């Protein structure tokens, strides 16, 4: 098969999908509808990309597309959904879903709860979330890629952000990402 990574280049996960004798095209830019990368495309893993993918591309892969997004969904779909998480104390951790119409709506496939620990900045546990969903897609693809795995719907609910909604905040992060958590807990709500 002929695999589409969006998202940044990585080369554990170049070599990993490579490993299983498929071919790998990857890509971060702005993907037009009729462009040729999609051409005899197999199936999409976006991870990490930062343009919404155009509706006729998702309805053309129907179940051959998914992402990797490091919320517990529904909540934190779209922006920002480490800081999210703290600022409105929500569940927190990873999800392999299908790709659907819409910002984070599709399909869940698998998903895993991530705790975070006293002293923890928000660097620690962004890359804590890195490592759990990497992981897990390392653990799932095989079923994935064989179409073995079928999803349940994504409840409704949850969250939502923009990557603007956070402006208000960012005073708030005096260290950037290695700003303690503990400090930021909640601060979004009242
Ligand atoms: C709006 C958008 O398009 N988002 C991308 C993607 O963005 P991202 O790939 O995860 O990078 P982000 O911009 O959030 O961070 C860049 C670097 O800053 C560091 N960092 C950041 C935040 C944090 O809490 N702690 C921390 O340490 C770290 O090194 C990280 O790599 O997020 C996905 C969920 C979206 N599905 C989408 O794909």
């Amino acid at each position: 098969g002929k695999i589409l990574l969006l998202g940044p280049e990585r080369k554990w996960l170049r070599d990993f999908l490579e490993s299983f004798e498929d071919e790998v095209t990857q890509y971060q830019d702005k993907l037009d509808k009729k462009s040729a990368i999609l051409n005899n495309v197999d199936f999409i893993i976006s991870y990490g990309y930062r343009y919404i993918i155009h509706p006729d591309i998702v309805e053309r892969f129907k179940q051959r597309a998914i992402n990797l997004h490091i919320s517990y969904l529904p909540w934190n779909k779209g922006a920002d959904p480490n800081l999210w998480s703290f600022l409105e104390d929500s569940p927190k951790g990873v999800t392999i879903h299908y790709i659907d119409s819409g910002l984070d709506t599709g399909e869940i496939i698998v998903q895993r709860e991530v705790t975070y620990y006293e002293n923890d900045t928000l660097r620690t546990t962004y890359e804590r979330l890195t490592q759990t969903i990497e992981k897990l897609f390392m653990e799932y693809w095989p079923l994935i890629r064989l179409g073995k795995i079928r999803g349940i719907p994504q409840p409704k609910g949850g969250s939502y952000h923009k990557l603007k909604d956070k402006e208000k905040y960012l005073y708030l992060l005096t260290d950037g990402w290695d700003t303690p958590v503990q400090k930021l807990i909640g601060k979004a709500q009242n």
